[PDB]
Parts: structure tokens; C-alpha cells; sequence
């Protein structure tokens, strides 16, 4: 009553992107991180390093680390030197800017002046500091000093999930709302150089990389003049079964460490189904039409290392060309946490205008987004595609 | 329409609270402290904040850190040495172990099993992990396991109202929604040795307790069944002007680190007025009932320390009785950061049900909760009270 809600789902009304401007071949990755890690004479482990490159299914990374900048501060270049401060100089700045980048592109394609922006949600798994990267943000962009702010710290790779399954519930409730939702990552934080006796550290190196992706989300958009690109339907999140200590990273004096089983890729495929099962049975209840199968659905899925995607299509019986578009980004971005699957989102609605297909979801109307992180948390939201032209 | 929303405004339906055991009288902080550290040989700083722990209007505060602890762990009496993986591995165990005392009194008045929890909001300053406390607390409680949480970290002092705000949307957004909220706070992520060159880390010295307050929040209470306290009605959030660098925090390698300008009294009790006077006029519009005076709110207003409440005070006109509630909790427990206004908020309505008054506002209708941190921040949410009896 007092505040009026909205009426229509929220629904993703413009999004952008922006990365780091220096690119790492994963061909040149093994040769240059052993490299500047004075880690070359360590050849047993390097070899071990080269495998994991060559099956990342990682072509290039975007990285704000250069090599200039590690020769500069050795202690980024070692294992396990004390470094947080530094690390933590770098990215509560660069954090934000990255995410400036990305909200800039994506309210130019929105078309509405900033102001409009009434809140703002920030996702970062890359330091930590108050006032947070939603206060340097919204400074960064001008946005009203008014707005609505919420930061999201140490998420991790289920952070694309969390920041939709929020901003769902402020469009919905709030006539008006327009909910600038931010994921930024910068590697920066987590870097370090090699040990034989921290492999699952090695995956780290193989598979992260930075990027921030950005989206206006709101409910009821103004016909002819916004438009929307994917509704936000049900949201589900599942701790699960057997997971604990799966994925754990802690901020330490050293930075931010990582720890990963091997079994992840085993725990998520063996799970997933139930939990896919269950909410489309929400979103598609007896009482009726029955839920469109798997492979009738658009899939953005958290690209966690390519044993999860192949593990997953392959319990769950996917077509080959499902996980295209998620497979793509991986390729060409590496696993940029939080952000990885907004990246998706906009690589999938691209390749669906482009080919002329009939919906924003490859010309399918239901999908699925999907985050994987420390807990082990899924976060499930499913979304509706928008009909083109 | 694939998730049903709820009709009725957000309601707390049920507050428990939580502090360590181990309480330190404000009369013997001042040798205590200068003891522990080994500092009373600097009697003018010591004679410094004599005079501050005077004036702070805290009789008392409960601290997890003791005597004993302190002399296990000399790291943590000195004022500038590397103690944050000592301090993380004590307040990432220690704030979800006291959210979760507070959550279970806050479940056992609620009355429901505490599978109906179906939301959880975990909102802290002291520490962050992955999985973070919000994980934590699940498991200490032993919640359904697709509950939907999310760790607010490195919030500070405003954090009370954002988890409300976000509360409301989650309660009014989702027919059956029941959200658990906790605010928890451990000063060790803090505290250090007296410094000279410092001294607004000594006014944290003399203000900051530990404590933690939990929440039911949830939409359209069952008659007869569940009970409501106060209502959400609107919610606000300011950067104050020139306020750039007025409070802010860093996680360093030697532990959170605090500071605080002089001014911040005067930028809040300067732009509060037309903060709340806008606040009020959204929610009793022209176009109709005129808006209550400000002596016929009630007030829960987050203590940050008593030049604070001095000088809003004197510059709202309040009458000497509307922050005695508040001032209550900061005598009795010092500035419990995030968790105070929560405490407020039950030290409020315990208070109006003893003296018999009319509603759980002290026999007022309508109310404001207002919490100041980093940004300088302040979040506003008009409340409405509960008739009694
Ligand atoms: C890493 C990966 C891309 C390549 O491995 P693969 O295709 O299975 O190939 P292999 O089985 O040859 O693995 C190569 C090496 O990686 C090692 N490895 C893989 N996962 C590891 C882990 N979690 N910890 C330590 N070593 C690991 C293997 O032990 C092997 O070492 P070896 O050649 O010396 O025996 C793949 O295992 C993967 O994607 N895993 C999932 C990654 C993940 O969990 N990310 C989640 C994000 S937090
Ligand atoms: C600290 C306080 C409780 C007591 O101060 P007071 O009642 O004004 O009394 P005084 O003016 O004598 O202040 C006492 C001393 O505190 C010092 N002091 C107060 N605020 C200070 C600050 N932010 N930094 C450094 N010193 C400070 C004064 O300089 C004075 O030192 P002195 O006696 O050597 O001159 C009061 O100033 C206060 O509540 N301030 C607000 C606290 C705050 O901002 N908290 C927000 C939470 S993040
Ligand atoms: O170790 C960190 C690094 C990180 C990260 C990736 C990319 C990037 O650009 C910045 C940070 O994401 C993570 C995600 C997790 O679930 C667990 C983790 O421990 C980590
Ligand atoms: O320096 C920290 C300490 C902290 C805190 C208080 C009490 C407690 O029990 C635990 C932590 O709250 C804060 C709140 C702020 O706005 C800014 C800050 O820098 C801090």
C-alpha cells in the first residue's frame, strides 16, 4: 500500500559487459605463468599445469594482471607471501571501474538517463572494503543519491543466480523500480604462484578469469519505448547433498585462497536432475501443460570447469548443442565467477538476433540459468525468453 | 504469477537476542584496556580516553575477547600487527555460533517448526568466508536445505535497516515467505592496542559491543496463529552530502580497521530533518491525513554514539523521552554495529507490553527506524506498531 508494487515479472530490460583489455592465449598461459612465478625449474608440475590448460577448454582470458604489473609486486608472484593490502588496493578500486564499464554500456542500451536507476545490486567474489563497491559504483556513475544499494561480498560462482533471484523480488515489489545489477571479477585477489602440494589451487590458474557483466532489471517496461529480453519466473536455491568443504575459499593474509574436490563436476551432475525436475514441476504444475523437455529448453549454465558442463549434458541426457552458447563464453572468457553466466545471457540473446531465430532464448521460450558455488550452492532461476521481431 | 506474492505489509513476527557472557562495566574499561595492552605507561592517551569511555553513556557491554583470551593471543593487544587469519578463524566460527542463539529464541517465540523458514538474510561486519555465515547459521540450525539465503558482509552500522529493507520486498514478494533475519556482530575482527596517532580507533574503543539480534519476518501472519510486532511500510536510503570519507573500514592484514571524522554527529543531525520530513510525506501524502508530529513516533534509532543522539536530537526538537529506548540499549550494551536497532526494536515493544501501553510503539502508531554507517549511509523504514490487547 504505502510503497505500490509492480504487476508483470521482472524482466531483463538491457545488458552490458566490459573486461580487462589484456588477453592471455591459454597457449601462452603455462609458459607465462611458471614464467613470472619463478616456477620454470619445477617441470614435473609445470607438466601437470600444461594438461590442465589443454583440457580447460579455455582458449583466452581477459586479465588486469600483466606482466609489468607482477614484476612490479614480487609478492603477488609468490605462493603464499602475505599480500592481502596490496591485493586489496588493486581491486577496491579496479572492481568498481570494471563494473562502471559494463552499467555505462549497458544504460546506454537501456536509453533511460541514469537517474532513473531507483536501486543497485553489487556482486563480487574480489575484496572487500566499506563503503563497499555499490558506494564506489554509484559514485563512479553518478547515479541519485537516493538509490537503493546492496553489496554482495565473497559470493562466488553462484553469484549470477543470487543478484537475479534478489533483484526479482525489488522489481516485482516496487512500482517503478529499475535495478541495476552488477558482477565484477578481477583475479587479481586470488593469484598466486604455483605449488605441487595445493593442485586444486593449479585449477584456479587454469580456468579463472575477470570480467563484469551488467543488467537493468524491472518489472512492467514501457511499451515502444524499453524493451524486454528474458523474464525471471521461479527461483530456487539447494545446498547440496554431501558437499561440504566441495568449494571453500577464504580471505587470508595471503589473499584469497581456493580450495576444490575433485568430485564437484560428480556432486553437481548426480544432483541436478532432481532439482531441475522439481522446479519445472513448480513452474509447470498438474492440476495442464506439461514441462518442455530438456532439450527444448535455452540453458545458460555456470561454465565451473568443462568437467561440469560434460558431466552434466551427459547425466541429463543434453543434446550436443545446448550448452553452445555457455561453452562459447567459457572458450573465449575463462570462469569469471559471478559474472560468467550474464556474459552467457548476452551471448545467447546476440547469436539468437543475429541468426534471426524467433525468441531471445535460441528460439526456445523456457530456460534455465544456473550458478554452482562454495556450499555446494545451486542457485536455479527459470526464465522466459522474449519473441523477436 | 509462476510464484504468488503475499498481500498484507511485512511484519516481525517474532525477535530474539544474543551476547556473549562475558560482560566488561564500562567503570573498568578504561584499566582494563590500558592493562591488557600493555599501555598504561601513556597516561595521556590513557587520561584521552578516560574521558571518552566518561562520556560514551555506556554503563556496560558484552565481549566475546576475555582477559584470558587477550593473553593467549598477544597479536591481538598490539595496535598495528598482522592478525587477520587469527581474528577470521575466531569470528567465522563465533558470529554464525551467536546468530544462532538469537535465531533460535527469535524461532521459539515465532512458534512455527523451523522448516517453514523458506528466506534468510545473515548480515555482519565481523569477518566473511565461503561459504559465509549465512551457510553457517543453516547448518547450526539445521534449515531446509533450499532455503534462500544471502551474507550481507561488510555492512557496518546501517545494516539493521538494509536487511529490513530487503527483508520486505522477500516477505511481500512471496506467498508463504517466512524470513529469518540476523544480525550478528564480534568486536575481535576489531579490536587493538591504543594509539596516539589513532584516536578515533580509540572512540571505537569506548562505544563497540558484541551481540545478535534475529528477526521472523514475514507477509500475512494466520490469525489466532502467529502474531505481529511492527510493520514495514517504506524504506529509504541517503548518501549524505559531503560526506565522502566521514566513516569508513578497511580489512587489513591487521584486522578491520576504523576511521571516523569528527563531523559525523553534525552531517547527520544537519540532513536528517529533510531526510524524514520527505520519508513522512511520501507515506501520508496530499492530494488526506497530515503526517504525526515527531513526538508521536516512536523511534528506534541506531546509537552510534550519544553526540549522535544529542544532536539529532536538539536539532529534531525531540522531546527527552522519544530516544530513551535507544539510549537504554546503548547504556546496556554499547554500539552493537548492525544488530543495535534490532535490539531497540525488542527493548521497545518488551517495554510497552510491561507498562501496559496501547500498541508496541510505546501507544504510538507510527515509527521510524534509522540506521548510519559508511557513506556516509543512512537507511530509513517507517514502521507501523501492533495494537496491544
Ligand atoms: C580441470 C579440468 C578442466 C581438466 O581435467 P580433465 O579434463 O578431467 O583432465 P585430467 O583428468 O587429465 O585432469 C588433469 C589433471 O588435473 C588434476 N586435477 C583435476 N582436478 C583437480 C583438483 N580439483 N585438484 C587437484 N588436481 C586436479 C588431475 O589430478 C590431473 O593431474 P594429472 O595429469 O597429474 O593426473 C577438469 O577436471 C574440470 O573441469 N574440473 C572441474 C573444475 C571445477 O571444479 N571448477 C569449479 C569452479 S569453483
Ligand atoms: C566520543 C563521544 C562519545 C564523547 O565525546 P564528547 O561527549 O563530545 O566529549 P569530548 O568533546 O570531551 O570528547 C572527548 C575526547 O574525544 C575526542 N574525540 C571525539 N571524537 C573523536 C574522533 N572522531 N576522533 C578522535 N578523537 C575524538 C575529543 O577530541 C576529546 O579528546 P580530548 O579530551 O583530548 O580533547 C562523542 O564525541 C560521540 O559520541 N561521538 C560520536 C561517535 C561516532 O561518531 N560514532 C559513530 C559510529 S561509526
Ligand atoms: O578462489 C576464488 C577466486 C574467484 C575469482 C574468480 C575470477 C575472478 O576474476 C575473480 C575471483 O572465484 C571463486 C569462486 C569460488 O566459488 C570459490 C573461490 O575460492 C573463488
Ligand atoms: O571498525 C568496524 C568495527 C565494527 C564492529 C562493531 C561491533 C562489533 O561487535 C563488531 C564489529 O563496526 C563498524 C561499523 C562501521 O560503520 C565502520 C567500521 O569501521 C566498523
Amino acid at each position: 500500500r504505502k510503497m505500490e508494487r509492480a504487476e508483470g515479472p521482472a524482466s531483463v530490460l538491457a545488458i552490458g559487459t566490459a573486461v580487462p583489455p589484456n588477453v592471455v592465449y591459454q597457449k601462452d598461459y603455462p609458459d607465462f605463468y611458471f614464467g613470472v612465478t619463478n616456477s620454470n625449474h619445477k617441470t614435473e608440475l609445470k607438466d601437470k599445469f600444461q594438461r590442465m590448460c589443454d583440457k580447460s577448454c579455455v582458449s583466452k582470458r581477459h586479465l588486469y594482471l600483466t606482466e609489468e604489473i607482477l614484476k612490479a609486486n614480487p609478492s603477488l608472484c609468490a605462493y603464499w607471501e602475505p599480500s592481502l593490502d596490496l591485493r586489496q588496493d588493486i581491486v577496491v578500486v579496479e572492481v568498481p571501474k570494471l563494473g562502471k564499464q559494463a552499467a555505462s554500456a549497458a544504460i546506454k542500451e537501456w536509453g533511460q538517463p541514469k537517474s532513473k536507476i531507483t536501486h543497485l545490486i553489487f556482486c563480487t567474489t574480489s575484496g572487500v572494503d566499506m563503503p563497499g563497491a555499490d558506494w564506489a559504483l554509484a559514485k563512479l556513475l553518478g547515479l541519485r543519491s537516493s538509490v537503493k544499494r546492496l553489496v554482495l561480498y565473497m559470493q562466488g560462482c553462484y553469484g549470477g543466480g543470487t543478484v537475479l533471484r534478489i533483484a526479482k523480488d525489488l522489481a516485482e515489489n516496487n512500482k517503478g523500480a529499475r535495478v541495476l545489477v552488477v558482477c565484477s571479477e578481477i583475479t587479481a585477489i586470488t593469484f598466486r604462484g604455483p605449488s605441487d602440494t595445493h593442485l586444486d589451487s593449479l585449477v584456479g590458474q587454469a580456468l579463472f578469469g575477470d570480467g563484469a557483466s551488467a543488467l537493468i532489471v524491472g518489472s512492467d517496461p514501457v511499451p515502444a519505448v524499453e524493451r524486454a529480453w528474458f523474464e525471471l519466473h521461479w527461483t530456487g536455491s539447494d545446498i547440496l547433498p554431501n558437499s561440504d568443504g566441495a568449494i571453500d575459499g577464504h580471505l587470508k593474509e595471503v589473499g584469497l585462497t581456493f580450495h576444490l574436490m575433485k568430485d564437484v563436476p560428480a556432486i553437481i551432475s548426480k544432483n541436478i536432475g532432481g532439482i531441475l525436475k522439481d522446479a519445472l514441476a513448480k513452474v509447470f504444475p498438474a492440476a495442464a501443460p506439461p514441462p518442455p523437455t530438456y532439450n527444448d529448453l535455452f540453458w545458460i549454465t555456470h561454465p565451473g570447469g568443462p568437467a561440469i558442463l560434460d558431466q552434466v549434458e551427459d547425466r541429463l541426457g543434453l543434446r550436443k548443442d545446448k550448452l553452445a552458447s555457455t561453452r562459447a563464453v567459457l572458450d573465449q572468457f575463462g570462469n569469471m565467477s559471478s559474472a560468467t553466466v550474464l556474459f552467457i545471457m548476452d551471448e545467447m540473446r546476440k547469436r539468437s538476433v543475429e541468426q534471426q531465430l524467433g525468441t531471445t532464448g535460441e528460439g526456445h521460450e523456457w530456460g534455465l540459468l544456473l550458478g554452482f558455488g562454495p556450499g555446494l550452492t545451486c542457485e536455479t532461476v527459470v526464465l522466459r525468453s522474449v519473441p523477436l521481431v
